[PDB]
C-alpha cells in the first residue's frame, strides 16, 4: 500500500514527540489489518427504548439491593444473545478458505472499554444464559479490571460480536470498525426524545441510535437491516424475549 | 369419621341412578385423602395483568405463526416457576416423618383440565426451561391427549404445583384444595376491569382474582401472602423475570 510521505513537522512550529503504549501500537495494528481486510458497510437504526428506560429506572431499587447498576449494557447484550441465536450468520466467521463460514453455536460477547492505555474488549460468555442482573455484574467487574490493568488476556477471546457504547458521551451514530475475525459491531450513542408520529400527531419518545457496522463478503445489505430492526423491536418491547 | 346416614331418595319423588366413571371415584377418593390430611387456607390477591394482556394480544401474530395460541397460562405457568425457585418452600413435600420437608430442586407444574371422564392434571416437566411458546405449544397438547383419553399416567406424575384456571367460565375466586403429597395450588378465575386508585382518582385498569390454597403445616401466612403478592408483581410486570 503506498506510504505517507513523512513531513517535518517543525517547519511549520514548535512540535512534541510523545509514545504509544505497546497497548496504542497493538491496537492500531489491528485495526488496520480489518479496515483493510473487511468491506464495511455500516447500517443505522433509532430503537424506542421509552418502555426500556423505565423498566430499567424503576428496578433501581433491585439493582442497588444485589450490588449491581442496571444500565443499557446489560439490556444491549441480553437481546443481541436473543438474536445472535435467531440470525447466525451474524454469530458466525469467515473461514480461512474463503470458501466457508463457520458458525459458533455458543454466544460471547465483547464489549469496549476505553482505559487510559488503549482500548480492550473484554469478553462474557454465553451471554445467552445469564440473566440481566448477573450480566450486570459481570460487565462492571470485567470493566473495573480492564481499568486497573487486572483483566487476564484470557478474557478478550473468543468473542462472536462486540458492542461499543458511546451512549453515555454523546453524539448522533458513527461507524465503527469491525473486529476481524468477528463479521459485526453495534454501536450505540445518545438516546434523545424525539418527535415520532403516531398517525395523528407527533408523540415524544426517547430514541437510542444504533449503528451496526458488518463484513458486508458475510452479511448483505438486507440481512443487516433485518437485523437493526428486530433489534429495534426487541428493545422497543423486551418480553419478546420471553417468547 | 362417622358416616352419613342413607336417606330412600325415592319417597321425595323420582330418582334415577346414573354410575361414576372410574376416573370419578379415583378423583373423589384422592381429594377426600388431601381434605382430611391438609389444614387447608386459601389466600385471595388480585393481578393486574393490563399490561400482560395487551402483551398477550400483541403477540397473537407471532403465536399464530408457529401453530399455538399464547392463553394467560403460559404467562402464568413461566412466572409461577420462576416464583417456585425463589421460594423453595412452596415447591417442597412434607417427608413421610412429619418432621422434614423434602425439597425439590426440579419445576414441573400440573394444570387441570377438566374432560367428560372427570379431571385429569397433565403435568409439564421443568416448565423453569421452556420459553412461552414452548409451553403454549405443550399445554395445549397435553390438553387434547386429556380430552381423548391419549394422556399416558407417565404424564401425571412428579408435579411439584398446580394451576386451576377457571377463567374461561366466570367467577370471582374459589378455594380450591391441594393435591397432596404437593403443597400448594394457584386458583385463578375470570379478570374484569376494576377502578384502582392512583393516588388521584380511580383508573380502570385489568384485574385477575387468584386464590392461593395452601397446605398450613408447611407454608404459614406470611409466607403464603408474600407469594401472591409476588406473583401479583410479576404479572404486572413480566419483564421482572428477566432479572
Amino acid at each position: 500500500i503506498p506510504p505517507i510521505p513523512p513531513v517535518d513537522f517543525a517547519k511549520y512550529g514548535e512540535i512534541e514527540e510523545v509514545p504509544m503504549t505497546r497497548l496504542m501500537q497493538i491496537g492500531a495494528t489491528n485495526l488496520h489489518r480489518s479496515w483493510l481486510n473487511v468491506p464495511h458497510v455500516t447500517q443505522f437504526e433509532s430503537a424506542d427504548i421509552t418502555e426500556l428506560e423505565a423498566f430499567r429506572v424503576a428496578q433501581k431499587a433491585v439493582a442497588e439491593k444485589a450490588g449491581v447498576k442496571l444500565t443499557v449494557l446489560p439490556l444491549l447484550l441480553k437481546a443481541c444473545a436473543y438474536l445472535l441465536k435467531e440470525l447466525p450468520d451474524f454469530n458466525s466467521s469467515l473461514a480461512p478458505s474463503g470458501q466457508a463460514l463457520i458458525r459458533k453455536k455458543y454466544v460471547h460477547i465483547g464489549f469496549a472499554v476505553d482505559t487510559p492505555d488503549g482500548l480492550l474488549v473484554p469478553v462474557i460468555r454465553n451471554v445467552d444464559q445469564k440473566s440481566l442482573l448477573q450480566l450486570a455484574a459481570e460487565a462492571a467487574e470485567l470493566a473495573e479490571k480492564a481499568r486497573s490493568k487486572k483483566l487476564g488476556a484470557d478474557a478478550m477471546q473468543g468473542a462472536c460480536f462486540t458492542i461499543s457504547s458511546l451512549g453515555h458521551i454523546g453524539g448522533t451514530a458513527f461507524t465503527p470498525i469491525v473486529n476481524a475475525p468477528e463479521v459485526a459491531i453495534l454501536g450505540v450513542s445518545k438516546a434523545s426524545m424525539q418527535p415520532v408520529w403516531d398517525g395523528k400527531a407527533f408523540q415524544p419518545r426517547l430514541m437510542l441510535p444504533l449503528s451496526l457496522s458488518y463484513d458486508h463478503r458475510v452479511i448483505d445489505g438486507a440481512a443487516a437491516a433485518r437485523f437493526t430492526k428486530r433489534l429495534g423491536d426487541l428493545l422497543a418491547d423486551i418480553r419478546a424475549i420471553l417468547l
